[PDB]
């Protein structure tokens, strides 16, 4: 989608899973094609779950996004990254949705507003 991930905290406040886990596996799974013909792809995102700031108990193991480098995502595959507190609208719970629009950094670059955000909850009334 090439969107333009910004809201260093609406991502936080739109997020309802921030988990700085590390995704190094994945799992190219089809998804069809799109309104213009091309294949879609959500490529999974086969973490290891180091951590869980905010979201479910258990943990999201298996995250969705997008293929290529990151067209609807961030890509994550450690191995070029490291891990992220990937915070999105979520699935549920042992799989969630994530995407470049989204709330999503490696951690290991927020900057400060996305760190406050780390210690709130779920969007504790910020802006």
């Amino acid at each position: 989608c090439s969107c333009s991930p910004v809201h260093p905290q609406q991502a936080f406040c739109n997020a309802d899973v921030v988990i700085r886990t590390k995704a190094v596996s994945e799992k190219e799974v089809d998804s069809g094609n799109d309104i213009y013909g091309n294949p879609i792809k959500r490529i999974q995102y086969e973490i290891k779950q180091i951590k869980m700031f905010k979201g479910p108990e258990k943990d999201i193991e298996f995250i969705y996004t997008a293929p290529s480098s990151a067209v609807c995502g961030v890509s994550l595959d450690v191995g070029g990254k490291k891990e992220y507190l990937i915070a999105g609208k979520a699935e549920g719970d042992g799989k969630m949705h994530i995407t470049l629009c989204d709330f999503i950094v490696p951690w290991d670059t927020l900057s400060t507003t996305q760190k406050k955000s780390l210690n709130h909850r779920y969007q504790m009334g910020c802006e």
